[PDB]
């Protein structure tokens, strides 16, 4: 039985993805296989409807100095990012000597655009090669996790925040609670802590079980995240919806009656419990849909290998990993994976030990499908991989269902 990260209730499970793999370890082919493996499955608090896991993996062993993701690597994130640092810097960032600290900078995708307009900032970058990445642009960075004790040597030395801003980096922190004192003892008194990560009504509705994986502890609703909010002192002041990584909320907190609240929040609190998102009901029938997924997927995948017809993955996502070991797809059913980095070129993928490839070699002649696991990605890649769909290669989705186009 597991205690929640949040508040101390009960946490029960609704759905369990079995044994996983670190979900960003590629290892060598000649490397011994072996892997740390951990048990994958997720519940919702009884007390303040948190949706978690009910196993966390050390946060040594997930951010290190060989972390792959190198966020910089998508033309729609780089925009992204661009874009909400010039919305701060219109809003939040207008006084005099500003200061933004940033928690999960990585290779300094947001940073960047405050540095070059000469504002003060501090990346926390625990992961020390995206970190090195980030300080080769200029940007300041510290090598060390955001939390209780880090936080009060920043103010200690740099004095208060304006904004403090984490972008899929807050739901991979189970120590929320140290996070938020940390907050606490940071931000300026009229400051905003603003965060944005997956959201558990597009996991939800898409069954994008390929959400849920080590470095996702929480999937947070507006319903959670205005509790915690609340149990820690702030409040939830804002909520937008974006349609990155499948499907995100950016939540903005203040502290408690310091603004007040916009439309958008009771709006989306009210759609939620119209639509019963975080009922134990709704998230139960979510996981019998995981498994049918599961299953049309892999009758599919053994359905093309029996008709003779050749399948590769198409990005090597962390998210892949759960779907790979849940499935049970290796590569005599997906030969190669397709991607981008050159940290994850020339390995197998966790767990499931497909060979990744360079997406250069991803060429004519083509295979007949490609599996897409970056299917949040689908226009960005795609438009790159015209000649494949032109030369009758079809893609591979499991997001929403099972299908081919
Ligand atoms: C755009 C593009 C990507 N690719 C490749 C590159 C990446 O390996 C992967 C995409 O991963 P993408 O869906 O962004 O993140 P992942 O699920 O890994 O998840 C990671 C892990 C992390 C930090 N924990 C997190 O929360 C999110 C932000 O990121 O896909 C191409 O090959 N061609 C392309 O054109
Ligand atoms: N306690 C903590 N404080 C700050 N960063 C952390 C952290 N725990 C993990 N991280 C960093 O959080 C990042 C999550 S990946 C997301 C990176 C980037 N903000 C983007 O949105 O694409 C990793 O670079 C990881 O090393
Ligand atoms: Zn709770």
């Amino acid at each position: 039985p597991t205690a929640c990260r949040v508040c101390g209730g009960g946490v029960q499970e609704f759905l369990d993805l079995g044994r996983q793999p670190l979900s960003d370890r590629f290892r060598k082919p000649d490397e011994l296989d072996d892997e740390f493996t951990y048990r994958l499955a997720v519940g919702r608090c009884d007390s303040c409807e948190m949706v978690q896991l009910t196993e966390e993996v050390p946060r040594d062993l997930m951010f290190h100095e060989v972390y792959p993701y190198h966020s910089s690597g998508s033309s729609v994130m780089r925009e992204h990012f661009a874009m909400l640092a010039r919305d701060f810097l219109a809003t939040e960032l207008t006084g005099p000597d500003p200061f933004i600290v940033e928690i999960g900078c990585n290779d300094g995708i947001m940073l960047r655009t405050i540095q070059e307009a000469g504002v003060r900032h501090l990346g926390f970058e625990p992961s020390s090669g995206v970190a090195a990445k980030a300080r080769e642009k200029g940007i300041r960075v510290r090598t060390d996790f955001f939390e209780k004790a880090t936080a009060d040597d920043v103010r200690r030395t740099e004095g208060p925040a304006n904004v403090i801003y984490a972008a899929n980096t807050l739901c991979h922190i189970p120590y929320v609670q140290s996070v938020l004192e940390g907050v606490d003892a940071l931000l300026a008194p009229d400051g905003v802590f603003v965060f944005e990560d997956p959201y558990l009504g597009d996991i939800v509705a898409k069954t994008s079980f390929d959400q849920i994986y080590d470095q996702h502890f929480f999937l947070f609703s507006a319903t959670s995240v205005q509790g915690m909010a609340q149990r820690c002192g702030f409040e939830l002041v804002d909520v937008q919806r974006l349609p990155v990584h499948g499907g995100e909320v950016r939540y903005t907190l203040a502290r408690q009656g310091s603004r007040t609240p916009s439309a958008a929040v009771a709006q989306l609190l009210a759609a939620e419990r119209e639509q019963e998102l975080s009922d134990m009901a709704t998230l139960r029938a979510f996981a019998g849909n995981v498994v049918k997924i599961r299953d049309e997927l892999t009758a599919l995948l053994h359905r093309l290998r029996a008709e003779g017809r050749s399948v590769v993955g198409y990005g090597a996502t962390a998210k892949s990993a759960t779907v790979t070991n849940f499935c049970g797809i290796g590569p005599d059913l997906v030969h190669s994976v397709y991607d981008t980095t050159p940290d994850k070129q020339n390995r197998l993928t966790p767990g499931a030990h497909i060979p990744v490839r360079p997406a250069s070699a991803f060429s004519d002649p083509y295979p007949d499908y490609a599996l897409l696991f970056a299917w949040n990605h689908a226009e960005e890649i795609m438009a790159k991989e015209q000649e494949f769909h032109q030369a009758g290669g079809r893609w591979i989705l499991y997001v929403p269902e099972v299908h081919i186009r």
